[PDB]
């Protein structure tokens, strides 16, 4: 190992966004902080330095962007109420009101959240699990921060994935949640503009670890088109990859890349197969440096492979 990787919380939560290639992962350190690495052409940061805030020690980590123009990141305090770092162009870090609104939540529960997809208005959309185990939206309009669906029970302390995007011939965006239900499938929600959430549960995999990671992202919307990728951690220590393909639907799935024993995993995406594409960027820990967090690369060109080993502070 070495000092910074040695600063990278072992099972940190981790999350990413981006504008194309420009790329930010978010995790926890060994003290509660939470820091941003940064890709623009070359690793930096992750250092005792780039803190955007600290929350509870195993905190789970969201975050959503809107380009790199608007980042928000999502954590629990120590009494367990969801809170937001946030960050605008021209104003840097600060504290978003999320916190004030002290929505508590299980102890245990994941976080999810995207920006809603296909306007220019920040809306936004928080998934977490209440301490009755149901999954609560939490939306973010213009207007403040309030309660929105309840999407159900799910297992205690599941992964929750989250993606939004919009069909170019619909008038609003989708939304497509994943989360593990008490039987131990991993299932998907689904809302749609001209129908608000379908009332049936999806099954994408049938039988994963208690708690497994879960991580969404979706990519080259088009007409009634879309393409989605899922990502969990399987018994196997590994990833493993759900596939949704346009014209082929939930039509494959399989092993990627190893992890550690319980790693925690995010996923960004960007482009499309019509334009030289898509990227996909997945961030784990694998043992490198034993902590520290590994990157995992898609592309066109390049194909698939092991990207940075060790991103910094490693």
């Amino acid at each position: 190992s070495t000092p910074g990787a040695q600063q990278v919380l072992f099972r940190t939560g981790i999350a990413a966004v981006n504008s194309t290639n420009h790329l930010r992962v978010y995790f926890q350190d060994v003290y509660g902080s939470i820091r941003e690495s940064l890709y623009e052409g070359s690793w930096a940061n992750g250092t005792e330095k780039n803190v955007i805030g600290n929350a509870k020690l195993g905190s789970p980590v969201a975050a959503t962007s809107k380009e790199l123009k608007h980042i928000r990141v999502y954590t629990l305090t120590e009494g367990n109420t969801l809170q937001e770092f946030a960050y605008d162009s021209g104003t840097g870090w600060y504290n978003g009101g999320l916190g004030g609104a002290k929505f508590q939540v299980a102890p245990y529960s994941c976080i999810a959240a995207v920006f809603l997809a296909g306007t220019d208005a920040l809306q936004l959309r928080i998934y977490a699990q209440k301490p009755d185990n149901t999954i609560q939206e939490y939306m973010w309009n213009g207007d403040g921060w309030k309660e929105g669906t309840n999407l159900g029970g799910a297992l205690p302390g599941t992964g929750i994935g989250a993606t939004s995007f919009r069909y170019t011939d619909y008038n609003g965006p989708s939304i497509r949640i994943w989360f593990q239900t008490d039987d131990l499938k991993l299932v998907q929600r689904a809302y749609d503009p001209h129908k608000g959430w379908y009332p049936d549960l999806v099954t994408i995999f049938d039988r994963a670890p208690p708690r497994t990671a879960i991580a969404a992202t979706s990519f080259g919307a088009g007409n009634s088109s879309i393409y989605m990728r899922i990502y969990f951690v399987n018994s196997d220590n590994t990833i493993w990859q759900v596939c949704w393909d346009h014209g082929k639907g939930y039509h494959d799935k399989g092993t990627i890349t190893p992890v550690i024993q319980g790693s925690e995993v995010a996923i960004i995406s960007w482009g499309s197969f019509a334009n030289n594409g898509p990227d996909l960027r997945l961030y784990f820990q694998n043992g490198t440096y034993i902590s520290a967090v590994s990157e995992w690369v898609w592309n066109r060109a390049h194909g698939s492979q092991l990207g940075r080993s060790a991103l910094p502070p490693a």
